[PDB]
């Protein structure tokens, strides 16, 4: 197990634009087109992120491509966060994976409003940290997924992902 995999389970792989959990429109590993409606619209940054005409469907490569950018970009935005980072360096590897995940899925931005949650992350509270990322609307949401990030930080392994 490592960030990729972790990843690639949690969003899936589709060839095709789609329509995630929120009715935006995606394509391949989690990425993010456009929060427009506009299937236009998603089809042109499509378009614009490949760099070919596309129309709406792309290359396992191509997916591949995209992901290992967001997965560099989730790392480059930990990284370059002030409540962030002290975090993601105070964990151990396999709880870095977590944050790595709930960065990609939500944003820096988004992440880094979970104060509470941080806080007992750095301060090994186990436990509590995991009660405290389950009172979110990610949490009601995602729950599959959410539980199975949260058992990460929790216990340490992999095993909600085995
Ligand atoms: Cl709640
Ligand atoms: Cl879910």
């Amino acid at each position: 197990m490592n960030p990729f995999e972790m990843l690639r389970i949690d969003e899936g792989l589709r060839l095709k634009i789609y329509k995630d959990t929120e009715g935006y429109y995606t394509i391949g590993i989690g990425h993010l087109l456009t929060k427009s409606p506009s299937l236009n619209a998603a089809k042109s940054e499509l378009d614009k992120a490949i760099g070919r005409n596309c129309n709406g469907v792309i290359t396992k490569d191509e997916a591949e491509k995209l992901f290992n950018q967001d997965v560099d970009a989730a790392v480059r935005g930990i990284l370059r966060n002030a409540k962030l980072k002290p975090v993601y360096d105070s964990l151990d590897a396999v709880r870095r994976c977590a944050l790595i995940n709930m960065v990609f899925q939500m944003g820096e931005t988004g992440v880094a409003g979970f104060t509470n949650s941080l806080r007992m992350l750095q301060q090994k509270r186990w436990d509590e940290a995991a009660v405290n990322l389950a009172k979110s609307r990610w949490y009601n949401q995602t729950p599959n997924r959410a539980k199975r990030v949260i058992t990460t930080f929790r216990t340490g392994t992999w095993d909600a992902y085995k």
